[PDB]
């Protein structure tokens, strides 16, 4: 897989946020992982992790799978990285998303994603409290 460049637009929730890809807004969804939504427990938690991560990066690039790019939706799912700090990770790592839409042909970072999960919760932190 290979890093591409984008420009923040707006955090939207923990596991989704609107950047700029080849010039067009898209709304990314981030793979692989599952944010509580706002309204729920960790919700506002999560949100206010990854917005500070995409808004205090210096810069923003997302890396697409070797399938699908889009969803039904029209979001663009990719792994993003911030600062070169992959936020999808980071997520898992603090308890905040789940390991979650494993999809095959989709899954290259399952492992490194499975292993941050079992450290979060050996923790116990946060969703895993
Ligand atoms: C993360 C991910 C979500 N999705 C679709 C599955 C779910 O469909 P449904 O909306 O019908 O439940 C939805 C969950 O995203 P959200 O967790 O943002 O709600 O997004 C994909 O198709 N591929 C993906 O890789
Ligand atoms: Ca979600």
């Amino acid at each position: 897989l290979h890093k591409e460049p984008a420009t923040l637009i707006k955090a939207i929730d923990g596991d989704t946020a609107k950047l700029m890809y080849k010039g067009q807004p898209m709304t990314f969804r981030l793979l692989l992982v599952d944010t509580p939504e706002f309204n729920e427990k960790y919700g506002p938690e999560a949100s206010a992790f990854t917005k500070k991560m995409v808004e205090n990066a210096k810069k923003i690039e997302v890396e697409f799978d070797k399938g699908q790019r889009t969803d039904k939706y029209g979001r663009g799912l990719a792994y993003a990285y911030a600062d070169g700090k992959m936020v999808n990770e980071a997520l898992v790592r603090q308890g905040l998303a789940k390991v979650a839409y494993v999809y095959k042909g989709n899954n290259t970072h399952e492992q490194l994603l499975r292993k941050a999960e079992a450290q979060a919760k050996k923790e116990k932190l946060n969703i895993w409290s």
